């Protein structure tokens, strides 16, 4: 819910915006070898004092207060524009500082009831430990080697993306990642090429694993400066980071040395450079909708201005943390826009994800979208189109237009290149996020088939709980950092095994969900480690749980190499068919669904008439969430010869069979993807990945104890195969044919685990 209220705080802030608004783009430190400059926009302040130090804290050896100066009012044409400036002559690099602002609030300008605060610069670019002290860094110095040649690694269309939502700690915090001792959980785990599981050199991990999996984007969890982890305390502290402190300053606990401010910048840039060199785009999660506490730099500089104030004087609780930034405000809007531009231009990020996007206002988001477009329009923007609580915001914004929250309901006003995370498809696929045990479509819910069928088109065709101006305004996904993981939800709802423990039926549902996400329009978005069945031990909220519980268990790239390969093949499927990555609604009417989109059906099916030259001319798709195989007849009978390219066992770009007519026998809880034979033969799209088939044969009779699984990978890359974890303990591998480990050769290989009786 949201309400439009006006009060004394809003009127005073509007007057401030009308009079004192500033647009010089040079607030904060403007360091040069000749002289340093400082600027603080605070109309309500009676005086500002700058305090230079030598160490970002008093507990560091050699820490001492250097000097204090007084910042005087900045005058243009004799009138005050709200800023306090001072120039220090001489060399001042690496010198910390703070401000001592004596100020009233917005409603009491000119009165003598001031209060004195000591505050880190709102525009801090570098900070000592815990971000409580600024620093005058020379940013040109912190560029790693070859940084001048780094360029944005951007998609041509954000719908082609396969976003990998990766937490910087979890990426490498496991000792099984094989990363050096000093770099487990930092920016620099991303710069180490040649990593492997347990350093054994057999199967890759981390960055080489990313190049293998082919993800086109990686969305990094909050690595701006945040509060909830002590940058000087225990190294095992984990926190997503939704308690922002310094937006413009990289987080400190992800660097080898947080006490020095150049080190965090250097190492963050190093990580971004590493990912850009891996050909993988980088997407920064941002949280401009709130700050850690109201005792912030914004409040200490201009109280009650930068936040939305209720009529009673309390702060609005729309974000659920006790406050919420007033994005409608003439200077906070400019702050957010300039912070986005600064992150992009300095740390070479390629796109953003706005937490609780519903709080921000549509006009501000259109302004940010236009500003990022002015750099490069392929910079991807998206975010959660809701809010955490009741928001009380002004009736208008600083520009004079009405105030509209950026919600899913307002997606019609919100720009089409600002995707809204599709809760509709998320719950249609795997169930409502509010309950971990809820049963979605994949688990067997017939009713959610409507949600899945509408989300197949990015909700941009028709209306189910919301609508998108285009599929480019939809992030097709079923999991992210928030709430439980896909495999967690599947296991919890099925009740077949404990969390993270491999289960064949749950793996089938996971493959089906991957097919649903990767044959749909819009942006494909996956939780990092979602292919390998990542599990948080079922924890529905892990924002600050154990780092060893949130870390990616890198044994899962071996234990779930078949699921990794299914995902890696579905990615190729989606990238090899233009309708599955169309930005606009040109292909909305080609989806000749077999049943009504609103039908509660166990087996979803449809077909896509592609029109791009040199590609498959048609595809079928049949999601069969039933416990038993079911024959599905296509209402589109214009094509009767087909070449399956995915099924319940393996997925990819290679013919897994052929079907005559238009009737497909779809296995239980499994998807089928086909293509027209003529188009397949004429296009020439073919999988260059090697393959391995791992059977599990009871030796005495030749019957299979468990189904075979197909592994996949690039030709020339290694692999490792293991006995299936689902075979009972009463069986013992007596022999293993073929290469139980090795590399992927262009010609298919095989491995057979023969079994016999055993007494555990």
């Amino acid at each position: 819910s949201d309400y439009a209220r006006d009060n004394s705080y809003t009127k005073a802030a509007e007057d401030i915006d009308a009079q004192y608004a500033y647009s010089g783009n040079d607030l904060g430190v403007t360091y040069t070898k000749d002289a340093t400059t400082f600027k603080v926009w605070s109309p309500t302040a009676t005086g500002v004092k700058l305090n230079i130090f030598t160490k970002g804290s008093d507990d560091e050896q050699g820490a001492s207060k250097v000097a204090s100066y007084t910042l005087e009012k900045m005058l243009v044409d004799g009138e005050w524009n709200g800023v306090w400036t001072i120039t220090l002559v001489g060399e001042w690099k690496d010198y910390y500082y703070t401000y001592s602002v004596t100020t009233t609030d917005t409603t009491h300008i000119g009165s003598d009831a001031t209060k004195t605060y000591e505050t880190q610069d709102v525009y801090s670019t570098a900070t000592g430990v815990n971000g409580k002290r600024s620093m005058i860094v020379d940013l040109d110095e912190t560029d790693p080697e070859g940084w001048s040649n780094d360029s944005h690694v951007l998609l041509d269309k954000s719908t082609k993306s396969s976003v990998w939502e990766l937490h910087i700690k979890d990426f490498s915090y496991d000792k099984a990642s094989g990363v050096s001792d000093a770099n487990r959980g930092k920016y620099l785990a991303f710069t180490e090429n040649g990593t492997t599981l347990n350093g054994e050199g057999k199967v890759s991990t981390c960055i080489d694993y990313l190049k293998e999996l082919g993800v086109t984007t990686v969305q990094l969890n909050p690595f701006y400066d945040f509060q909830s982890v002590n940058e000087a305390g225990d190294d095992s502290q984990f926190n997503w980071g939704y308690d922002p402190v310094n937006y413009n300053v990289p987080e400190g606990s992800y660097s080898s040395n947080p006490y020095d401010g150049k080190v965090r910048i250097k190492e963050c840039k190093e990580m971004i450079k590493a990912l850009h060199d891996a050909g993988i785009s980088v997407v920064m999660d941002v949280v401009y909708n709130h700050t850690y506490s109201t005792d912030s730099c914004f409040q200490y500089t201009v109280p009650n201005y930068y936040y939305r104030m209720k009529t009673t004087g309390a702060f609005s609780d729309g974000s659920g943390c006790g406050n919420e930034g007033a994005t409608e405000r003439a200077m906070y809007r400019q702050y957010v826009i300039d912070s986005l531009k600064y992150w992009v231009n300095e740390y070479h990020v390629d796109g953003f994800r706005f937490d609780l996007m519903g709080l921000m206002d549509v006009e501000t988001m259109n302004m940010a979208r236009e500003a990022l477009d002015q750099i490069d329009p392929r910079i991807t923007m998206w975010g959660e189109g809701w809010a955490g609580g009741d928001s009380y915001h002004p009736t208008n914004t600083c520009s004079g237009t009405k105030f509209y929250p950026a919600t899913q309901a307002n997606a019609s006003r919100l720009s089409d290149r600002i995707a809204i995370f599709n809760d509709g498809i998320r719950d249609g696929i795997k169930g409502s996020a509010m309950d971990i045990s809820d049963v979605g479509f994949i688990q067997g819910s017939k009713s959610s088939a409507k949600g899945v069928s509408y989300g197949v088109r990015a909700n941009s065709s028709g209306t189910y709980k919301w609508k998108a101006q285009a599929p480019s305004q939809c992030v097709t996904y079923d999991a992210c950092h928030d709430n439980a993981t896909l495999y967690d939800q599947i296991i919890a709802s099925t009740g077949l095994a404990d969390y993270g423990e491999r289960n064949s039926e749950a793996v089938k549902m996971n493959r089906l969900a991957s097919a649903i996400i990767y044959t749909s329009q819009g942006i494909s978005f996956t939780l990092a480690g979602e292919e390998m069945a990542r599990s948080k031990d079922g924890d529905t909220n892990s924002y600050k749980s154990a780092a060893n519980l949130n870390m990616i268990k890198w044994q899962n790239v071996v234990d779930y190499a078949d699921v990794v390969s299914y995902y890696k093949g579905m990615m190729q499927i989606k990238s090899a068919f233009s309708p599955l990555t169309a930005m606009d609604n040109s292909y909305a009417d080609k989806y000749t669904f077999t049943k009504k989109v609103s039908a509660s059906t166990n087996q979803i099916s449809f077909t896509i008439q592609n029109d791009v030259e040199g590609e498959w001319n048609k595809m079928a798709v049949i999601y069969n969430n039933a416990t038993t195989a079911a024959d599905v007849t296509l209402s589109d009978t214009s094509v009767t010869d087909w070449v399956v390219i995915a099924n319940g066992e393996t997925a990819g770009l290679d013919s897994l069979g052929e079907v005559t007519g238009s009737t497909f026998t779809v296995p239980a809880r499994s998807a089928i993807v086909a293509v027209d034979k003529a188009g397949y033969e004429s296009a020439g799209i073919h999988s260059s990945k090697g393959k391995v088939k791992v059977n599990y044969v009871y030796e005495a009779t030749g019957e299979k104890l468990e189904d075979s699984v197909i592994l996949q990978g690039s030709v020339g890359s290694g692999y490792v195969t293991v006995p299936s974890a689902v075979i009972p303990d009463t069986y013992i591998v007596s022999r293993i044919g073929g290469n139980a480990e090795g590399k992927y050769t262009s010609d298919m290989q095989e491995v057979t685990y023969y079994y016999t009786d055993y007494i555990p």
